[PDB]
């Protein structure tokens, strides 16, 4: 009934991947109880830092990456949800189900990656566990892992970046190709497809 109808909560930043120094490591900035409360209110007063955020809904967790002032993630994680912010829920600025892509204005305090113009095919995928995984680019939206590993190790890293040797954004991780549970290849939204959308 219309009186009964519920509202989905916001996406919430619950941590980050720290790439500041010589060692990449994940940091949690909010626990599950505070995450649930912030998803319901959409009001997140925590300080945001860095380029790759770990984000959560009530039911899923994944990554979001700032590139050129937009916090980008996957539609299959975020759907059409708002993101929590200090002043309340923020509506998506970009939504493209056909690319599995959404974006919001990048949160104050975040740092944005620069879009890659190198044309390099030697990429690096950053996971929610702060693994930096070498990936050879194999097409506009595909790359192969140099060291395959079970898909378990990639689960929850959609929305994370593929970076070039110079640390620029080449794309947003979207999906994995699984052969008997082993990830041999990944698919990603290329940064040019974000640059078009903008
Ligand atoms: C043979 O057929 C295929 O396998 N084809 C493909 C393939 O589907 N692979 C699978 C293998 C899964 C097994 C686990 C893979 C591990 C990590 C994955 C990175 C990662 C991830 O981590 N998610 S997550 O953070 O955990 C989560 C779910 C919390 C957000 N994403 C995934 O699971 C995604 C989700 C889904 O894909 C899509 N859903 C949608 C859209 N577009 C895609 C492409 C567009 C519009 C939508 O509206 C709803 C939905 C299946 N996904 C795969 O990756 C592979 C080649 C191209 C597509
Ligand atoms: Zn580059």
């Amino acid at each position: 009934h219309m009186a009964s109808m519920k509202k989905k909560g916001s996406v919430v930043i619950v941590g980050r991947i720290n790439l500041s120094g010589d060692t990449a490591y994940a940091q949690q900035t909010r626990g599950e109880e505070g995450c649930q409360e912030t998803s319901q209110t959409g009001r997140d007063k925590n300080q945001v830092e860095g380029e790759v955020q770990i984000v959560s809904t009530a039911t899923q967790t994944f990554l979001a990456t700032s590139i050129n002032g937009v916090l980008w993630t996957v539609y299959h994680g975020a759907g059409t949800r708002t993101i929590a912010s200090p002043k309340g829920p923020v509506t998506q600025m970009y939504t493209n189900v056909d690319k599995d892509l959404v974006g919001w204005q990048a949160p104050q305090g975040s740092r944005s990656l620069t879009p890659c113009t190198c044309g390099s095919s030697d990429l690096y995928l950053v996971t929610r566990h702060a693994d930096v995984i070498p990936v050879r680019r194999r097409g506009d939206s595909r790359g192969s892992l140099l060291s395959p590993r079970p898909i378990s190790y990639l689960k929850g890293s959609s929305g994370g970046p593929l970076l070039c040797p110079a640390g620029h954004a080449v794309g947003i991780f979207r999906a994995a190709v699984s052969t008997r549970g082993v990830a041999k290849a990944v698919a990603f939204i290329p940064v040019e497809s974000l640059e078009t959308t903008m």
